[PDB]
């Protein structure tokens, strides 16, 4: 279920997050804008970079213990404004976290191993719900 994805995802945490990040950008080019240094990059120039592997680290720790705080796919409030506050996200919109999660969800279903990809859709739907109260447009 959620909590062994949890679980799995920390367990090898490089491997999936430079994995789903990069199946979030195949599947969306346009959001590589925001990331003014990955573009016109290959994939094995971007794990070349020190940086990609720490921003995509990064990311996933913070969204792995977002998850694990969070009770029946409902994150808390406080991890949501988080995210909405950080001035890395200042321009962003909840579109961009749905795309995110729409990519991350593709990636469980298409990876032939046993993620609760029902459960990730509606962890991301709160979530966005979430960013949405704590004043994100
Ligand atoms: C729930 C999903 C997300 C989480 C948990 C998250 C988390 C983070 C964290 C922890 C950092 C800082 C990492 C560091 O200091 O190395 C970061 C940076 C950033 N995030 Fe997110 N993020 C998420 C979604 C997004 C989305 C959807 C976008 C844009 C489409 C985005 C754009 C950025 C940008 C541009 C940076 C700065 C990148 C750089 O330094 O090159 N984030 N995010």
């Amino acid at each position: 279920g959620f909590k062994q994805d949890i679980a799995t995802i920390r367990g090898d945490l490089r491997t999936y997050a430079q994995d789903i990040f990069l199946a979030f950008l195949n599947k969306y080019p346009d959001e590589r804008r925001y990331f003014k240094n990955y573009v016109g990059k290959s994939d094995q120039e971007l794990k070349s970079m020190a940086k990609f592997g720490d921003h995509t680290e990064k990311v996933f720790n913070l969204m792995m213990e977002v998850a694990d705080r969070a009770t029946d796919c409902v994150p808390l409030a406080s991890d949501a404004n988080t995210l909405v506050q950080m001035k890395q996200h200042s321009s962003l919109t909840t579109g961009n976290f749905e795309k995110f999660f729409v990519a991350l969800v593709e990636y469980m279903r298409a990876s032939g191993q046993s993620f609760d990809s029902q459960s990730w859709d509606r962890f991301g739907k709160n979530l966005v719900s979430a960013l949405s109260s704590a004043g994100m447009k």
